[PDB]
RNA sequence: GGACGGGCUGGGAUGACAGAAGUCGCUUGG
RNA sequence: CCAAGCGACUUCUGUCAUCCCAGCCCGUCC
RNA sequence: GGACGGGCUGGGAUGACAGAAGUCGCUUGG
RNA sequence: CCAAGCGACUUCUGUCAUCCCAGCCCGUCC
């Protein structure tokens, strides 16, 4: 004997059953003629009677497959964290037309005939006979090499393709040949079977870590169940110019869920594909409409404060103004920008989670709408700062001025715009979320303003303590999000803070029946109702509780201040009533749009990727964009109301001003 | 013909030369008898006359190698960023004794004889004859499987092993068999050829990305030239219990340097190995000696301030004290801890850079000495805070009290301890270094104290502006470190700050000849000398310039204050003179030990790993640990001096106190 | 008579690593 | 017509590890 | 007479994908 | 003695792509 056995297999052979005698090697050869051009070939190996090898450790059977141009290795059994399968298969890069010689037309029978070989080798380390099974199946060039676009055709669609642990799928994309500068791919599935979407440059391998020391990350691995999205940017298309796309089913649903119990590692999944060619877009109409909508609100500032300004030691305040309050947002922005710029193109589709049903790209930014919709905060914060500085300028009549604290509120509105724009570059699970804590700070600052407005000029050191508390609460909620008692910690902290506020009110104002008793009663009832609401509903997500509580407390205290003004035989101007009504309406709308967020970092990446909320307006504005815009509007209206409410006391002597 | 040719090769054959005819496959078989147990086999393939294939793209020759237990693929030519080699080789996992049957003794000739096969397959997609070369070499079980320790033997050493792109090296480590709970490996090389150190669990592969979707990081890839260190912790040894270690030469020195011009991708490198078994250590003697040394300094506080305390609206100050100054350090610490805990064992040896010649481990911490040597800052900051609060307590005689600013100084000493301890968990190239900015803040706060001590009580809003400036400078230096004009930006900012300080002095004190003119002259000369020093020396590293400038300016201003006290016919107590002399000496020693840092993130990872500074004292304290300890001592002495210098004016009326 | 553990003793076939003798191929420049 | 690096086996000394095993003896359970 | 580009026309060998007919192996529970 | 999922080819309709090519003609450079 020779220990090496050579077998000639036909092209019609799809299933091969053979017995590997001890210490023997099987070589199987299939001749590939010209009909195998651009045919994606899959080879799978299975061990017959795997129960006889349960006491054996390591690889029991080795299979090598090669067609001359590409190759791979099959090692059985394959070990995954949950299970061990005695079957596995891989894909082979198809042969091209250049592999069969130069014209292939007019075979006048003159130069030699050239063929290609598919070679399969089977080996084992066991000193015993093993029965194995081989599956040799192909995908033709009608389904592989499917991405060919006609003139005027920018979208192609596939539908309902079976997929299994034994039947992977693959596509070839040639951007240079098809004149594609931007490409987007979407996958749709109605069942919840875990699968993987793989994208690689056409000159790279998905199986071989081609060099010992690579550390290059050009391979995309996106686990998905219902939806997956990949976006090829101009930079990536210029860098690589050609790509291969693969979809593989995962043997176990452990990277996609926690409990589905599918029961048989080989199931079928139906997937529909969407291939679209994109071009650079300047969203002129939606941006112009958004700016127009954000502009006419400011017609309330013009007739009063700007007209007053027209009719009309600083160094000891600049050096003592707290400038360290801007630091956390700036460090977070720097860290996020560094993480974004040092990441590769492939990693940006894996580490970031956008609502791709309402994401409009711009260059490398996946969701330009979620970034540009933050301009209202910047505009209103700049207006607040400039107005407060200009409106400065007396000490006997009227309510105490609040210039520095209004400047702080404007500064934090600008910081909110910056932080929310930074967050939407790449939303992920990080130590500091920083999507809406500046709104909490703004609400607290408004509460502080109305608290101290009738005793003195409010100071921005309350900003220091408030910011420390807000950042600590954000970090604590982020760190305990995976546990089951985070909401109880939130409730305990909430109760402590509310009790401290009520005690401070009781000490500052005194125990009069009408003023402090009803304040404490209403505040405690409202906060207890909120705590009951977010403890036993499961409809309130973790990232919304703090913002909702801060907004509710700010609104309640503002309403209390207005009621106290009315009850003390004072007059609220109809302009202030209009500003308050607009603030209430805007806050209600912003909260309604904020509730539709549905963000949860405790679930799997596939569960996150399965979000399918489409745009609401002009194919550009979603629920989150409207939340940004209406939150900015609500902040503006609240600022105008607090600036304008005490206008009836402008001539009243400071000694005769009621305190509450 | 059959297109498949089977060749029987002998064990003596080390070099095989053959011609691959067009559309033919070569199968080469070598029988492996029992003598091949634990023999590490290397197979390399070379294309003869590679100049004939310069117009061909993709893989020209495919080689598969397998011994039944392990396999790999060779695809030629291999493409690296700088060059294309038409030769490559890989390593094969050796066969074990279980692969040849059960006793192998007393062959009474009664059951079958079992052998193993080494199979090599050669294929090509070209329609032309190719000449190729095969190298089959082995490493015996005397060098592979070298890590076997006798009784009482904790260290083994290898020396001067040749290594090439064609002769990789490898070792097997069995922690369970050898009773190893902690393991450390060091590599020494005298030449600067780039190489790679690979560590993998014994059931994993270094070549195959075993599952489509892995994302597991258990493979260590450390590029090195002169030195490399890997540390196996108890957690890793428990998780995996067996490891394989490999060293490969890189074809191009592009991941190790920028300009060496070696000229021939195949050169030899001499490497010496060091294998040591470690046990958990409690460094009782060095820690006790350090604490004793840090304790007796505090005998200066006892006779005066504590004796005074023994002889002896707050809410309006707690709510206005700037608490946002603690935020940047706390967020940096949280981010670093999250990055540390979510990292795998293998990644911690790649992403972190310690001075391994002076790193003492404790659990998973690689350099426990660099962390525990920060306790002096914590102790002295707590002492400063407690002393300042207790010493409070009148308004007509003496210098204005500075309780809140001393509390701030103590708080920032504690923050410095926290930030420096956090930095030494994993020193890397990040957006915010945060190793010594709190020292800069402390120096600035001392300057502010001595600036405002004779006009009013210093306020901690100067802390806000100072911290914003320090953090901005740190980030700016970090972001422009790779350029060639960062020091010019530093010099421009330095000049601006010095000019602003001089102008503020001129405005505050007035243009008298003796006081302000010489102050401006000396300050400008000193800062210009410093700027000239760090602009044209290259001995001052980027991460030291800001700290050195802040320390120098603080010392200069303190000396100026003392000289002004002496010149104004005042008396400095001998105790204050002793405190000042000790502060100067401690600052000099701390600066001397700080200069020996030699940290530069602009160089390659191998250049960073080639640092070999050993411990100076007790095998535990290096230059950096002494820098920590003496910086804490210098801060303590400076604080005592500023607290005690104006003791001669305790009874002097505040109206008769000179201002300077 | 089973036994592989027992030192010892010597032989054997080697295998691979470090330090020392003359033969190929790939590189350039004049 | 020069000088390198690498590669292979003609063969010299430490070595480090394999097994084929040579014998009697101390030797306990068969 | 070279020419592969030219539609058309029909045949051929198919190959692979989606939707419809009865055959193996692996899973359990009673 | 039950019910699933998968796998293979007996064969039915859209299809999608390959080449073997069948002919004359419009046809320009040989
Ligand atoms: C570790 C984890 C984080 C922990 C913290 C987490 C929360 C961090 C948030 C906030 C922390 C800071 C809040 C204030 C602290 C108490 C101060 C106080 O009551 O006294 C002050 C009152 O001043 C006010 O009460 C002003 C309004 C406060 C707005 C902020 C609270 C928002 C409520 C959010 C709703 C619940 C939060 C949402 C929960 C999901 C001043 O006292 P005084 O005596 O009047 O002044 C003395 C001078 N005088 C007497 C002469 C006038
Ligand atoms: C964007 C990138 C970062 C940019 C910033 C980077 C640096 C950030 C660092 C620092 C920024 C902050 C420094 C102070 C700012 C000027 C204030 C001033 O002069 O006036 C104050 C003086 O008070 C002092 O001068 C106190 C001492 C200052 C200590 C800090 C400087 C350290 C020098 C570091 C050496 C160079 C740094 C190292 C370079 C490698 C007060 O003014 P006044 O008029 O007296 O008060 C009015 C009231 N009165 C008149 C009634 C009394
Ligand atoms: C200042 C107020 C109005 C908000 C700022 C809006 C302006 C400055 C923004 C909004 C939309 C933006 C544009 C959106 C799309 C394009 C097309 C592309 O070439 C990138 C830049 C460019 C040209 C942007 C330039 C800046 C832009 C015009
Ligand atoms: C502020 C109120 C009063 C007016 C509203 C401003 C609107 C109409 C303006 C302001 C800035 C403008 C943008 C400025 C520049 C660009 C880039 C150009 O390539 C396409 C149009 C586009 C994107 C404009 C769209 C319209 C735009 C958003
Ligand atoms: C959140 C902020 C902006 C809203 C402030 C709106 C102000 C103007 C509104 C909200 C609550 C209102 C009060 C609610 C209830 C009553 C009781 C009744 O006797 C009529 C007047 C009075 C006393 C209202 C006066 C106007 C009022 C104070
Ligand atoms: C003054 C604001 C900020 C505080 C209270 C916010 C109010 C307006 C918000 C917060 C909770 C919201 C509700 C939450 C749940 C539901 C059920 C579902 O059909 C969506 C809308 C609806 C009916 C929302 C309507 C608007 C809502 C009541
Ligand atoms: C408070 C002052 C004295 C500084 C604090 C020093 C003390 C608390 C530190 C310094 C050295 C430390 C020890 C160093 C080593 C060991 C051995 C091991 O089992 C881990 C914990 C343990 C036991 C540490 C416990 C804490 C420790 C004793
Ligand atoms: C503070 C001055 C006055 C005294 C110096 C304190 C020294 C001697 C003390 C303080 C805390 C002590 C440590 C406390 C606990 C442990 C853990 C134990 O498993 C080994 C000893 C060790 C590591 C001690 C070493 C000595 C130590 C560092
Ligand atoms: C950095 C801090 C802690 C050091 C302060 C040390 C003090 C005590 C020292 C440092 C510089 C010294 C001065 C340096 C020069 C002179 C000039 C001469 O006429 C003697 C006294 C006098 C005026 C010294 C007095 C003491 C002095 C002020
Ligand atoms: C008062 C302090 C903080 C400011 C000045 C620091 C002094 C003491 C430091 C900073 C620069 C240092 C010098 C820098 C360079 C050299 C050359 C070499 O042989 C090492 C030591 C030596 C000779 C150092 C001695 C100490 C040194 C002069
Ligand atoms: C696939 C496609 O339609 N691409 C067209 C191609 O026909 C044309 O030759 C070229 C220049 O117009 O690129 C474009
Ligand atoms: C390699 C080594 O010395 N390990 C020793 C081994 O001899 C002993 O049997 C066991 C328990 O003491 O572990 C230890
Ligand atoms: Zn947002
Ligand atoms: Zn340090």
């Amino acid at each position: 004997n020779s220990s090496v056995l050579v077998f000639e297999i036909s092209s019609k052979m799809k299933m091969i059953e053979k017995k590997l005698e001890a210490n023997t090697v099987h070589v199987l050869r299939l001749e590939l003629d010209q009909s195998f051009i651009l045919d994606l070939t899959k080879v799978a190996a299975e061990i017959v009677d795997s129960s006889k090898y349960s006491k054996e450790d390591g690889v029991i059977l080795e299979v090598t497959v090669s067609n001359g141009r590409d190759s791979f290795l099959l090692k059985l059994p394959t070990v995954y964290p949950n299970l061990k399968l005695y079957t596995d298969g891989k894909l082979l890069n198809p042969l091209v037309e250049q592999d069969f010689g130069a014209h292939r037309k007019r075979h006048r029978i003159g130069d030699p005939h050239f063929h290609q070989n598919l070679i399969v080798t089977v080996q084992s380390r066991l000193n015993a006979d093993i029965d194995y099974r081989l599956h040799v199946t192909h995908l033709d060039r009608a389904q592989y090499d499917f991405l060919k676009f006609k003139t005027g055709q920018t979208t192609k669609t596939l539908s309902n393709q079976k997929l299994t642990f034994v039947k992977p799928i693959g596509f070839f994309l040639n951007c240079s040949e098809q004149n594609i500068s931007q490409f987007h791919v979407t996958l749709y599935s109605e069942d919840d079977i875990c699968a993987n979407l793989i994208t690689v440059p056409a000159n790279e391998s998905i199986y071989d870590r081609s060099v010992i020391s690579d550390k290059t990350h050009n391979r995309r691995v996106l686990s998905f169940t219902k939806r997956a999205d990949i976006f090829f940017t101009e930079t990536e298309i210029s860098m690589f110019k050609s790509f291969r796309i693969f979809v593989f089913i995962a043997p176990d649903d452990s990277g996609c869920s926690t409990n589905t119990s599918r029961k048989s590692f080989n199931e079928k999944k139906k997937i529909s594909f969407e291939f679209k060619k994109l071009e650079n877009q300047s969203y002129a109409v939606p941006t112009a409409l958004m700016m127009i909508f954000l502009t006419t609100p400011c017609l309330l500032f013009l007739p009063i404060v700007i007209n007053i300004i027209k009719n009309s030691s600083l160094h000891g305040q600049m050096l003592q103004y707290p400038v360290a309050i801007i630091l956390p947002v700036l460090m977070h922005t720097a860290i996020e920008f560094h993480k974004w710029t040092t990441s590769t193109m492939a990693n940006r589709d894996e580490m970031c989670f956008h609502n791709h049903a309402c994401a409009r790209p711009l260059g490398e930014l996946r969701a330009w709408n979620n970034i540009i919709t933050n301009i209202g905060y910047t505009l209103y914060g700049a207006i607040f700062i400039v107005l407060s500085i200009c409106r400065r300028g007396s000490h006997v009549f009227g309510t105490y001025e609040c210039t520095l604290l209004d400047v702080t509120i404007g500064v934090f509105m600008v910081l909110q715009s910056i932080a929310s724009a930074t967050y939407h570059i790449c939303p992920s699970d990080v130590a500091f979320q920083f999507d809406t804590p500046c709104i909490q700070v703004i609400c607290g600052l408004l509460m502080v303003r109305q608290w101290f407005v009738r005793h003195e000029s409010p100071s921005p050191a309350y900003t220091n303590i408030l910011l420390v508390g807000v950042v600590s609460l954000n970090f604590l909620i982020s760190a305990f999000s995976k546990t089951s008692y985070v909401r109880f910690i939130i409730a305990v902290i909430h109760v402590i803070v509310v009790g401290s506020i009520c005690l401070a009110k009781e000490r500052s104002l005194g125990s009069e029946k009408l003023k402090t008793r009803f304040f404490i009663m209403a505040f405690s009832m409202g906060n207890f109702a909120a705590i009951v609401m977010y403890l036993t509903l499961s409809a309130f997500h973790l990232n919304q509780i703090a913002t909702y509580c801060f907004i509710i407390n700010c609104i309640m205290y503002l309403m209390y201040y207005g009621c106290m003004k009315v009850l003390h035989s004072e007059r609220i101007t109809s302009k202030a009533k209009l500003c308050g009504a607009l603030s209430l309406l805007a806050w209600a709308v912003a909260g309604f749009f904020f509730f539709q967020d549905d963000t949860d970092w405790t679930r799997s990446a596939a569960a996150s990727r399965a979000l399918n909320k489409p745009c609401l307006l002009l194919g550009f504005f979603g629920s989150h964009d409207l939340w940004h815009i209406f939150g900015a509007l609500a902040g503006l209206f609240t600022f105008i109301f607090v600036s304008f409410v005490d206008d009836d006391l402008i001539n009243t002597r400071k000694t005769s001003i009621n305190i509450f």
